[PDB]
């Protein structure tokens, strides 16, 4: 069995292997990426996801979302307070601010002794879930905006066509900006792009030790776990390395520069922030080995999860016993 210590694989693929983008994911499960749940691809020299980054600005997030967290250091919540809108000039200015700013550190791990250490003092404001794209419409390898869609992968896999669209999110970060443990929707992989600025530290479970963070959680997060089955859906909570460390959660993390792509795997639970100002993109997508990982995907269907339009057709089709009761909880 390939990697089975589950560590998390770094790619360097060249030129030539960076043309076929499904045949790369295989190639990488086939020296076991997939079991951390987390890999990094580091692009040709020769690839540029586009010219240059410096027409932007006039992006807008139209609903900043302000993180705030309850708890202690390492076992908390965070809920999103919606701010007005402003440009991505506006918010590249914020996060420079001496409010908002990174401060001083030595080296990535005093700055994640910084976070863990600090995060819950501050509310920083992420700009989130933005539908769009940054890569150029020529760039032809690894664009997160030309991936086959999950559509067209159920239909291939399983033949039957159905409804949605599958497009990218733009994510716009400053330090401390967080990103609760979770795993995609229905079970999916997901890619990130790192586009600009500083960089995003990782954290994640390998899949088949998924359920042992999931036990954690529902002990750290009592009330929450007696409120939903599947409570970290919501994408609400931390849990420190050091808890985790604790509680004998096998973890691993890695941090992501700009340039470099990440790919999680079906059921990796993965969290992070961001350590300064930063933009990055990410899309949803399948492979044939995913179907059997979302027929078995949990579903929240409390009602606090709420989620696109697309995922109706996942689960209708993969989880037919569950459909009914899951779309009580989108409606
Ligand atoms: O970058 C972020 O805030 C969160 N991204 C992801 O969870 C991802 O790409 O799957
Ligand atoms: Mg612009
Ligand atoms: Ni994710
Ligand atoms: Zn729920």
């Amino acid at each position: 069995a390939q990697n089975p210590n589950c560590n998390i694989m770094i790619f360097h693929p060249t030129k030539e292997e960076f043309n076929d983008f499904d045949k790369y994911i295989a190639y990488m499960e086939s020296q076991g990426a997939h079991r951390a749940g987390l890999a990094k691809i580091i692009p040709p020299k020769e690839w540029k996801a586009r010219e240059t980054y410096d027409n932007i600005s006039e992006i807008l997030i139209a609903t900043p979302l302000q993180q705030v967290a309850s708890g202690r250091a390492g076992v908390f919540t965070q809920y999103h307070k919606k701010k007005k809108a402003m440009t991505v000039g506006e918010y590249r200015h914020l996060a420079n601010s001496k409010k908002y700013q990174t401060p001083p550190h030595q080296n990535f791990e005093d700055l994640e002794r910084k976070y863990w250490k600090n995060r819950i003092y501050n509310s920083p404001i992420y700009g989130a879930d933005i539908s769009g794209s940054l890569f150029d419409e020529n760039t032809k390898q690894w664009n997160l905006g030309h991936l086959g869609t999950i559509q067209d992968l159920l239909e291939k896999e399983c033949g039957v066509v159905i409804e949605g669209v599958n497009t990218p999110y733009l994510y716009f970060g400053m330090w401390k900006t967080t990103f609760a443990w979770h795993t995609e929707d229905m079970d999916l992989y997901s890619i990130n792009y790192l586009h600009l600025g500083e960089p995003k530290t990782w954290y994640v479970v390998p899949p088949e030790h998924g359920q042992r963070l999931e036990r954690l959680a529902r002990e750290l997060f009592p009330g929450s776990s007696r409120g939903c089955g599947a409570f970290l859906r919501h994408k609400v909570a931390l849990i420190s390395p050091t808890v985790l460390k604790e509680n004998g959660i096998p973890f691993n993390r890695i941090t992501q520069e700009a340039g470099e792509f990440m790919v999680t795997f079906p059921y990796g639970y993965h969290a992070g922030f961001n350590h300064g100002f930063n933009c990055a993109e990410a899309i949803n997508f399948a492979t044939p080995r995913w179907i059997d990982y979302g027929k078995m995907a949990s579903q929240c269907s409390c009602g606090e999860a709420r989620v696109t339009f697309s995922m109706d057709a996942f689960v209708r089709i993969l989880q037919p016993e569950r459909y009914d009761l899951w779309k009580r909880g989108q409606d």
